[PDB]
């Protein structure tokens, strides 16, 4: 239906300009979640480039990177580490990498979308994400 979806379990990180580099991020780089351990607070964002509709096909307006943890999400089957194009490996600071949660990825179906908190920092300047209540 969608993406096997699939669908992040958190809100987007839309990019402010176009060509944005992938994403640097200050500490973790693994958004705030409850239902977690501290060793389980690992993953990736993965690139997906977006279009507006228009004349030629349709409009490339600028990036962004969606978070799944190591084993969930559309390169569940790389290690955390795993050097790959379009993906940006975040853990936090003492965190099995070795481990693998059973949180999956979000149901649209409807587990809506999760509002991002990022308590050790944050992304970089070149890309921010809308509120969302809580």
């Amino acid at each position: 239906h969608m993406s096997s979806g699939n669908a992040s379990w958190f809100q987007a990180i839309k990019a402010k300009k176009l060509n944005t580099p992938p994403p640097k991020f200050e500490g973790s780089g693994v958004p705030d979640n409850e239902n977690i351990k501290p060793s389980q607070q690992h993953g990736y964002w993965r690139r997906q480039a977006r279009f507006k509709p228009g004349k030629g096909g349709r409009c490339p307006v600028p990036d962004a990177w969606y978070f799944y943890y190591t084993g969930t999400g559309p390169a569940a089957d790389l290690n955390w580490g795993d050097t790959q194009d379009g993906i940006v490996w975040v853990a936090a600071k003492g965190a099995d990498t070795k481990s693998r949660s059973n949180q999956g990825t979000r149901d649209p179906d409807k587990f809506d979308q999760y509002p991002l908190r990022f308590s050790d920092g944050g992304p970089d300047g070149n890309f921010r994400w809308d509120f969302i209540p809580l």
